[PDB]
């Protein structure tokens, strides 16, 4: 009906533990209170179609695909689950690696973007087709051309050790899990 569901997971399920393990990797002192699997077939189908397209233009390489974090306010959760992340809601300004949506390797970095008035913070785990990346820059509205030739698929803070990714194309992201956690108890 709304085109999506959010399915609360059991903490005894291995699916839960996989998500929790990744969060806990860098926020081990916080307390996960719920994890919901985002179920949106249309966003999944388009993402899988994009991955397929990237595989065809890749020169036989695997498409670089990562589970990355995105901190947001609870107010945006259902919007993201239905329409995907959209960087133009509030816009981008300040320290840019480009005008696109941002994702972090470490949960710990996304904490700062999980605004709350309350003790309960909310963060997404997303499936991101990062592909081939180059360092970002504030003026970028797309990834730049590769040298010669073709374009990069994403931008990062560091080619040698990337921890922040910017995506300019929503078909390269699938919102996977909503993680609710507390900093207290
Ligand atoms: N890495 C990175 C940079 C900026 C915002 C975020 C986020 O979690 O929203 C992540």
């Amino acid at each position: 009906d709304p085109g999506f569901q959010k399915i609360t997971l059991s903490s005894s399920s291995e699916e839960y533990q996989k998500v929790w393990n990744l969060f806990n990797r860098t926020l081990p002192f916080y307390f996960v209170q719920k994890i919901e699997r985002v179920q949106n077939l249309a966003l999944w189908e388009v993402y899988q179609w994009q991955k397929g397209q990237m595989q065809k233009q890749n020169g036989g390489k695997a498409v670089d695909e990562r589970q990355l974090f995105h901190g947001t306010s609870a107010i945006f959760v259902d919007a993201i689950c239905q329409q995907n992340f959209d960087w133009r809601v509030c816009g981008v300004h300040g320290t840019s690696y480009g005008k696109g949506s941002y994702f972090a390797r470490d949960a710990a970095y996304s904490h700062h973007y999980s605004k709350s008035d309350t003790q309960t913070h909310t963060m997404f785990l997303a499936r991101v087709l990062v592909g081939e990346f180059v360092r970002g820059n504030a003026s970028f509205v797309r990834p730049p051309a590769k040298e010669g030739w073709a374009f990069y698929d994403s931008c990062v803070n560091s080619v040698s050790d990337p921890s922040i990714f910017v995506i300019f194309e929503k078909h390269q992201v699938y919102p996977e899990y909503v993680i609710q956690y507390t900093t207290s108890s």
